[PDB]
RNA sequence: CGUUGACCCAGGAAACUGGGCGGAAGUAAGGUCCAUUGCACUCCGGGCCUGAAGCAACGCG
């Protein structure tokens, strides 16, 4: 929401994109902020336009977040928030 | 779809068994058109057009 998690929630994502390239694209862009643990993107109609990207430390995702904040990302500006609940692994790799 | 195999994983002392992995399907995916600004982690909106593939080989459609 607007509390730290170890995952940021981007949207506003252009839909127009191929789901593994927008991984590909999204994983370069953000792998300069630190060690990423995953992104998840649908293509369904509601996950759509948006993806979930986990980085390994906290800090990783709170400098991607405003650093990359509204930045205009394959033509569409980004609205990256911190993730409501943690994602599934930061349990799972345990 | 069948047979004989490769490799990964789970179980098993093992033999092997299951999955990964085939005619799958007008599915995935692609173009367009509509609709969606959507908080997920076991697929997964609709129309038209196009349209695949198991990892190897042979056999069979
Ligand atoms: N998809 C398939 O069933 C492939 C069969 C084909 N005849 C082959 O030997 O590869
Ligand atoms: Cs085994
Ligand atoms: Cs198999
Ligand atoms: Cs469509
Ligand atoms: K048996
Ligand atoms: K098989
Ligand atoms: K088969
Ligand atoms: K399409
Ligand atoms: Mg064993
Ligand atoms: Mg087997
Ligand atoms: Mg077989
Ligand atoms: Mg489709
Ligand atoms: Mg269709
Ligand atoms: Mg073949």
């Amino acid at each position: 929401e607007t509390r730290p998690n170890h995952t940021i929630y981007i949207n506003n994502l252009n839909e127009k994109i191929k789901k593994d390239e927008l991984k590909k694209s999204l994983h370069a862009i953000f792998s300069r902020f630190g060690q990423i643990l995953d992104i998840l993107v649908s293509r369904s109609l509601k996950m759509r336009g948006q993806a979930f990207v986990i980085f390994k430390e906290v800090s990783s995702a709170t400098n991607a977040l405003r650093s990359m904040q509204g930045f205009p990302f394959y033509d569409k500006p980004m609205r990256i928030q911190y993730a409501k609940t943690d994602s599934d692994i930061i349990a799972k790799m345990k």
